[PDB]
């Protein structure tokens, strides 16, 4: 029965929308007597009321947009927050920014006829347009025909595609850079380059180069859980061979995985044990070069101590503690029912250590809904957590 | 030197565009003293004025419309007209029917897992969103495979899919209808079809059926100057054969051209000659049905006798004729200036006869820019032509 706010469901963090079926911002909440809604729209009111398009639910606060009657998403970007307030407090939802998911067409372009030497190097730069999240590219002949790939000709997680050596049979085909969007699945293709090239009476041998990953070393920055994407893409005539390495250490066999004719190595469930030193070989015939990459692992917050609801008897100590790791260590902030605890009604019998507080000889009043933002550059986590008194 | 207004230069009469760099409708004249431009949006006075994004040009009313500051050409589609004024008369231009070049999405829908029963048929229908001018339509596999098309398997103009019978490989991908856009290049994959084919043990041979044109007729409309099209898709298991007849003539060699794996015949530059009835034959083992096609043959406005312009020494006769073969036969509507002739300044030294206009006693005044509207249900030609004075 008696129990403040809990939030029950909720649009995603990083709710993305095509503009075809209207929004739906949701957020829905439990409590003793049914919880009222409201909410803020980049940080100020947002006033139902005076906009025709959005309207609240059934009992609940998710709330519908509607652009049957002459009316843009583009203009409905922004950061939402949900508020589920009843008689004892008030309980908020993320931040949900929400952002419609651009298929976007190709800048005009009228494209220079591509003339390179045969058996030399070239990159057919695709260079795409946005869109959320990233386009799944692939390259295609203008009259779609799909281009076969090797160990001599592959494309790069940018999507540029990369010629080791270029050869005479190149020109059986033109090449158009294709961007494949998630969920709406419209393709955009870029003009088709026309390969020109020239027969100069010579299979001069070369050392290796690299293509991609642009001379000596690079380094590179990943999340805590996501995936680490290596790459070395190399320019050899007799066709270079790439292999890896991780310095001092073995690649986990489980966990990593070559892809692209070797020439890339994604390893999974990337952790703290997963930074250090990796390098790649271009192993031609004349010669074998090398490339360092200098991988560090940073981490969203995660909970380690994540605050529950209190139920306490009158006289009893409780206390809260909000505790999360991550890479840089997160911060603390406390709200009383979406007040920051710095501007809210005084009260003695809490005693605030950081990212811990405890409230002793928890009496009548004192029932609220308090939250926790820990938070670090690269996210944040928000709970609530009610103190209500039996 | 003293020359009354003529169009130099004028959009077309179906002006498309991407909603990408602003429009340009293009109107340009020349005239002794230089010409004011103005224009006509559906009919009614289009006031440049109280519209900031449009803007007139250089010595002509050439129009440029700009979006950089919120605004969507969907609003701006209509029939644009033209009118080039001097001292002695004025000229229009076309019709320039306005219209933007949509690469629409799919309708959301859940697509229905597919059965049919081993050597039976089947038809995938396609059916796509609109877009101008009609999307080129192909069939590829859900992860960009290109569907191998044979006198078993292959796509109607309409961009159906027909299976004559379906064979067990059937399988061997799943089948989604892709439409690539004429000018944006935009592809919109609809939801790929799963086949689930059930063996029912046997082969038995069965007598061929008409799959896209239905039953055993059909007739067809065609404008002279255009292309004809004729298609025959027949349901058998021994994989039917179609052959193609004119009745009591033979089919033009050089015109025509057998397509898509003889199930289609196209006829180019289409004339009167070319109707009357065409039948094809799906000759299979078990037997060989008939399917007769009524081609008659109607016709846009073709000039016979454009109005040129006159000039005539006073006291001169002259006449005009404006005559267009069409069919149905063209209408003849005449303008002085824009303004219909019903209602214009009185001319006693005019005669009219439906297409043909005579001056008797030209005279110094009587300089004006005659207008020919010769039109039937499939279209229309504008023809301008001044009477002056030497
Ligand atoms: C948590 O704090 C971070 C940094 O102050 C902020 O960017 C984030 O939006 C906050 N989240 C919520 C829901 O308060
Ligand atoms: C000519 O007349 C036809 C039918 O009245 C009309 O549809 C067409 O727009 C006219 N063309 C012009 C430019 O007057």
């Amino acid at each position: 029965l008696t129990q403040p706010p809990t939030i029950t469901k909720q649009s995603a963090k990083d709710h993305i929308v095509d503009p075809r079926d209207n929004i739906l911002i949701e957020c829905e909440a439990k409590g003793n007597p049914a919880p009222s809604f409201h909410w803020t729209r980049n940080s100020r009111f947002f006033n139902i009321a005076k906009d025709p398009r959005v309207s609240m639910r059934r009992r609940s606060g998710t709330l519908v947009i509607d652009f049957r009657s002459g009316g843009r998403p583009e203009e409905y970007e922004g950061e939402y927050q949900c508020f589920a307030r009843n008689k004892f407090g008030t309980a908020l939802s993320n931040r949900i920014r929400l952002q419609v998911s651009k298929s976007p067409l190709w800048p005009k372009e009228n494209l220079d006829p591509v003339v390179v030497q045969e058996g030399a190097p070239l990159t057919l730069q695709c260079n795409p347009p946005p869109g959320l999240p990233s386009p799944v590219i692939f390259w295609m002949s203008s009259s779609m025909e799909p281009i076969t790939q090797d160990k001599r000709v592959s494309q790069g997680h940018n999507g540029d595609l990369y010629f080791s050596n270029v050869m005479l049979q190149d020109m059986q085909t033109d090449y158009s850079c294709n961007a494949r969007f998630h969920f709406t699945h419209t393709i955009q293709q870029k003009n088709p380059f026309t390969l020109k090239v020239l027969t100069t009476r010579g299979v001069a041998e070369r050392t290796p180069s690299f293509m991609y990953p642009q001379g000596t070393a690079s380094s590179q920055m990943v999340l805590r859980g996501m995936d680490l994407l290596l790459e070395c893409i190399a320019s050899g005539v007799p066709t270079p061979d790439i292999a890896w390495y991780k310095k001092g250490g073995d690649l986990p066999s489980d966990k990593a995985k070559f892809e692209n004719f070797n020439k890339a190595l994604r390893i999974t469930n990337v952790s703290e044990e997963d930074s250090g030193e990796y390098f790649c070989l271009a192993s031609n015939k004349m010669g074998s070069i090398r490339h360092t990459i200098s991988v560090r692992v940073k981490a969203a917050p995660y909970w380690l101590d994540e605050p529950k609801n209190l139920i306490l008897a009158p006289g009893e100590d409780g206390r809260l503690v909000c505790r999360a790791n991550g890479n840089p260590k997160p911060t603390v902030q406390w709200m009383v029912n979406g007040e920051p605890l710095q501007s809210a009604p005084p009260n003695p019998n809490r005693e605030v250590a950081g990212d811990t507080i405890i409230f002793r000889d928890t009496q009548i009043s004192s029932r609220a809904v308090y939250q926790c933002n820990t938070s670090n550059e690269h996210g944040y986590l928000l709970a609530n957590a009610f103190v209500s008194v039996l």
